């Protein structure tokens, strides 16, 4: 089925993966150099062999398209994928007056009742981002994140490049250009960043009316991360196409380091013993055509009848 | 043999390539999304099924390592690969007082005796870059080119990042980092550049002592360009390794748009009917270990017993 390329990837890193200890204490198995191909005309590549929450992919992607870098938008949609990046700087500030929270994510896994200490201080940080504007703009805004690097790159002489907006015009007036590229990698910010972009750089392609997108991901997390990653991009391709009045073609995923954290082995193995069902379909509001102004309800997923979710501890 | 992945690529774009007219009048056949894998322990991937001049790959690469952007180094080595980029700006200047040379490369192909007009003005431009320092610094220096984008990126606040030098230290003190990446793509310069980087971005990888490098090339030219491209990178991997005291592993080539200009069909077909010979070997001066200071004679190619060269008109 459509998601086969993903499953073949895991069956692969298991079989051929060189053991590679890393940044965190949880070790991995990793490979260098992989490419996946998904024909978007056979259905939106959302996994059926495991329940991936589509809703969160939308909430995040539209955040990106909006040039947004403030977590509030996410919290205001129940999305909590970037909390830790901001909360981190909040526990560091000489304004924050509460518990230790030193490299917290790890203590919450070896969790004494301190997990509730964490989720407690998190609950307040979240409420204060929603309701207190001043707090939201100060500690909610990440600054360097996809939304801005895509749609607000800063030049040497004080301005801001809307990379995506520009490339979209290029697709429209120069669809065959071999330069339809957007990058999230900036050599000047990378030496000090927390999480330098994993989804490093992407390229569009137009042929016989069909849009195709290749994504270079220097880092991947096969069990937890990849299923989402595939989705944001299959989705981003459709949006780009919807706007450009183009049909949809393929999504070619490229990997630098693709890995399986050692404590996801069993879960991934158990997933491999699941036969996939027919892939879902996507419905993009046919009246709206300028995706930047798109909102949640302009994206629909049909026939997503996945198997249940697979609980797997986060790697830290 | 070792170069098989290249041959399979051409046999492929022929078989599956969608016809795609482009920037130039010479049309192409192109595909989106390809990856090649070369095990550098079976020999340096220089084509035997066609005589690729290794010498030029060296002269250019060391130019890069030197942070050099001035053509003089090349002309002073018989390398003429970047002439046109500079000469172009020379024929444009209100100092240049000679023939028209309007988009010249094309007239030199539909060449009236004007080809000699071109090569005439070129002969003077070249001599004046070698012997006249002031002219060399003014019209020889390209400014935005690999040597500087690799080893002299400019920040917003006035300075310069030695990307490569830095990442090399990273390999040495943090070999497993999944961030060993260097980019030649800068969103701010790309909207006006002549030739924005084809070799867009590359990543290193260390596992079990072996160094591996993946290269994302948004644009490739299967007949003329690719054979060189593979070489510069197989070479760059060895150098990086020589310095880091690491063994050599693989060179994974990744392609965005890979194409065969319609007027290289016959030549490539004729090449496909050639059986490859055992791959050559590379000898890197064992006493020198800081590649930046490397010079031509510190790189040796052995057993390169290729077939003859294949003349094919340049695409314009
Ligand atoms: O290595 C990570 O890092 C972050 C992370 C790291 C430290 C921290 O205190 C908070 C979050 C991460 C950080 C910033 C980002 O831009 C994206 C991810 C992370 C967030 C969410 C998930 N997940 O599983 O959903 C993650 C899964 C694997 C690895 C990371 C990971
Ligand atoms: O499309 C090209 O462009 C350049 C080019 C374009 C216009 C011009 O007046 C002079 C040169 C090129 C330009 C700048 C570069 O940084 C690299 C290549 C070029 C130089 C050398 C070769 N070859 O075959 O050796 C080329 C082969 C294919 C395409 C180009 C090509």
């Amino acid at each position: 089925m459509l998601e086969q390329p993903y499953l073949d990837l895991a069956k692969k890193v298991l079989d051929e993966g060189h053991f590679k200890p890393d940044r965190t204490h949880t070790g991995t198995y990793s490979i260098f150099g992989h490419q996946m191909r998904f024909d978007l005309s056979k259905g939106f590549p959302l996994l059926t062999t495991k329940k991936v929450p589509f809703g969160l992919i939308k909430s995040e992607l539209l955040w990106f398209l909006h040039g947004d870098t403030n977590i509030r938008f996410l919290l205001q949609h129940r999305n909590h994928i970037w909390d830790e990046w901001a909360f981190e700087k909040w526990v560091k500030s000489d304004e924050y007056h509460g518990p230790d929270m030193t490299d917290f994510g790890h203590r919450s896994q070896k969790d004494p009742e301190f997990a509730a200490v964490y989720h407690e201080e998190m609950a307040k940080f979240d409420d204060r981002v929603l309701h207190d504007d001043a707090f939201a703009a100060k500690y909610g805004d990440l600054g360097l994140v996809y939304g801005s690097q895509w749609r607000a790159w800063h030049t040497s002489k004080g301005d801001t490049i809307d990379q995506l907006g520009d490339v979209i015009e290029q697709i429209k007036t120069h669809p065959y250009s071999r330069r339809l590229i957007v990058s999230a990698w900036n050599p000047e910010d990378v030496p000090t960043m927390a999480l330098p972009p994993c989804h490093t750089l992407y390229q569009f392609y137009v042929n016989d009316g069909k849009l195709s997108l290749q994504l270079y991901q220097r880092s991947a997390d096969i069990f937890l991360g990849v299923p989402f990653n595939i989705a944001s991009y299959a989705l981003l391709t459709h949006l780009v196409a919807h706007e450009c009045g183009l049909e949809v073609g393929e999504f070619i995923h490229t990997f630098g380091d693709a890995h399986l954290y050692v404590n996801h082995l069993d879960q991934i193995k158990e997933q491999l013993s699941r036969t996939p069902r027919p892939a879902p379909t996507l419905q993009l509001n046919p009246d709206k055509h300028d995706i930047f102004d798109f909102d949640m309800k302009d994206i629909k997923l049909l026939n997503y009848d996945p198997y249940p979710a697979i609980k797997a501890p986060v790697a830290v």
